[PDB]
């Protein structure tokens, strides 16, 4: 008979949750939402870093979810929760077994959402059935966003990385708490995908976040992911402070100006400069990203790193509008098309060519030339990131690696057939439910392939390995450069992508690296 309503304490006050439960187990779940970590960051503590949470009297209600924080609210269409949007949204909820209390020292795994660091929350991922299952706290973080998590002057006035140092707040939280709801703070695993991926795989080359957690999972998303991480970023602080009327080139008044807008007014910014990029700020980032991996004296914790066979199947060309562009593309205008979106994808106007020739060759035929089109925007954006954090990390801790080739069977119906796993399509497994606004069922072969991305998630959070009996063995990623290819029978692959990392860090490399010498 576990407790319904219960209470447990934080170092701010004590806190009453719900007990729930889940399909395919006997154990009930304890609920703890709407936890803040940080200061509401508003009027001075906006482009601030966050502050200590406040103290209240009596329990706090945790039965309710918390807004998100302010995003552009707007086909593939997802079950939202009912929250509202707000600039007060540095909260967490948290997923215990209900057996855990005080002292119980589980494993925590705490989910950093995607969103392309301007939209997304942490009350879409309910961690109940991963918490029961594989007997785990699952901690959901939220963040700040757009202008309001990545705005810089790049200087003293706001240095930047808001939603990163909001991430680091809700981490140094789990810390000081966790232990109340029995979890082990010396056993948090930090995961999370595509822009979750960025955010963990940031945090494991931060040396604001050492010691903050134990091990990492990046799925679909790494530090490397074009253009999320700048040097600086002049042209889009230019740009805000026209769409802001602040318009002045002193950082001072512009960060002062940016304050005294309403909500609104900052949403009606946000919207017309979709993606802020994080910067090397000095504290979060002391240098890039790409120095960091590259360094001697790097220590990553363990990780699992991977992605999907398809990351640029379907959603991400639907979402960015260029799937109807990409349909257009035949051999006549081949040329042109590279051209136009080597520009798009800041890179020299000489690489067109290469890509050409690596990526298509001597193909005519217009709809294999969209598939090869499609397959160099996956390798670009997320394959060989991947590949590249994996290759720096695994000579200095354990790297597992994966490849998710899964295609859900309930979605052949709704997408086009030649759709294989697409980006988020491994989200469903991890969590043990979609997440789209449908009636769809799992498979039994998908129930399984769902429990063993479970077990593999918390086995490793357990013990910095995903191995256990009655698993496929996943072997760790070394010189033989090998990984799990994840569906309905797993396989061991190896060397993932070999020819195209190769012509990426080779040729194409040289020709990025030539043309910027070239400045003088």
């Amino acid at each position: 008979s576990p407790e319904a309503s219960p209470i447990r304490n934080t170092h701010t006050g004590q806190v009453r949750g719900s007990l729930v439960h889940v399909k395919d187990t006997k154990a009930g779940v304890h609920t703890f939402l709407g936890i803040p970590f940080a200061k509401p960051p508003v009027g001075p503590l906006r482009f601030a870093p966050p502050e200590a949470p406040e103290p209240w009297s009596g329990v706090r209600d945790g039965t309710a979810h918390p807004a998100m924080c302010l995003q552009n609210l707007g086909e593939i269409k997802l079950k939202l929760p009912p929250v509202s949007t707000s600039e007060d949204c540095l909260y967490l909820n948290i997923y215990t077994p209900a057996h855990a209390h005080e002292g119980s020292n589980l494993p925590v795994m705490v989910w950093i959402h995607g969103g392309g660091l301007v939209a997304g929350m942490a009350s879409m991922y309910d961690g109940s059935l991963l918490a029961a299952i594989e007997d785990l706290v699952v901690v959901t973080i939220q963040y700040r966003l757009g202008v309001l998590g990545f705005f810089s002057t790049g200087d003293q006035h706001a240095r930047g990385n808001w939603g990163f140092l909001d991430q680091v707040a809700a981490l140094r939280w789990i810390q000081q708490n966790i232990a109340h709801f029995g979890g082990k703070p010396d056993r948090v695993t930090i995961f999370g995908e595509s822009a979750g991926g960025t955010s963990v795989s940031s945090h494991v080359v931060s040396p604001m976040s050492k010691g903050l957690f134990h091990g990492a999972i990046m799925e679909s998303g790494v530090a490397l992911l074009p253009y999320l991480i700048t040097d600086t970023s002049e042209m889009v602080s230019t740009t805000v402070a026209k769409l802001s009327g602040c318009e002045a080139m002193d950082s001072e008044a512009l960060v002062r100006c940016l304050r005294g807008k309403s909500e609104a007014e900052i949403l009606a910014i946000n919207k017309l400069v979709q993606m802020i990029p994080a910067v090397v700020d000095g504290e979060f980032f002391p240098r890039h990203p790409k120095e960091l991996l590259a360094s001697e004296d790097f220590h990553p914790v363990p990780s699992i790193i991977g992605v999907n066979n398809d990351e640029f199947g379907w959603t991400i060309p639907v979402v960015m509008g260029s799937a109807q562009t990409i349909k257009e593309i035949t051999r006549e205008n081949l040329q042109a098309v590279l051209k136009n979106t080597t520009a798009q994808l800041m890179l020299p106007p000489e690489c067109s060519d290469l890509l050409m020739e690596e990526y298509m060759g001597d193909t005519e035929d217009a709809q294999t030339l969209q598939i090869q089109f499609t397959e160099m925007m996956e390798d670009f954006m997320f394959v060989i990131p991947a590949l590249q954090v994996a290759y720096f990390q695994r000579s200095h801790a354990s790297v597992y690696f994966y490849e998710f080739q899964h295609q859900i069977a309930s979605l052949k119906d709704v997408r086009p057939t030649h759709v294989k796993a697409d980006h988020a399509d491994e989200i469903p497994f991890v969590f043990g439910y979609f997440f789209w606004d449908m009636k769809l069922d799992f498979t039994e072969g998908e129930k399984l392939l769902s429990r063993r991305m479970m077990k593999y998630w918390a086995n490793f959070a357990r013990h910095g390995n995903p191995n256990s009996e009655g698993l496929p063995y996943w072997p760790v990623m070394d010189h033989d450069e090998q990984y799990l290819q994840l569906d309905t029978q797993p396989a061991v692959g190896r060397a993932l992508k070999s020819r195209r990392l190769q012509f990426w860090t080779k040729t194409l490399s040289q020709k990025i690296q030539e043309l910027r010498a070239s400045q003088d």
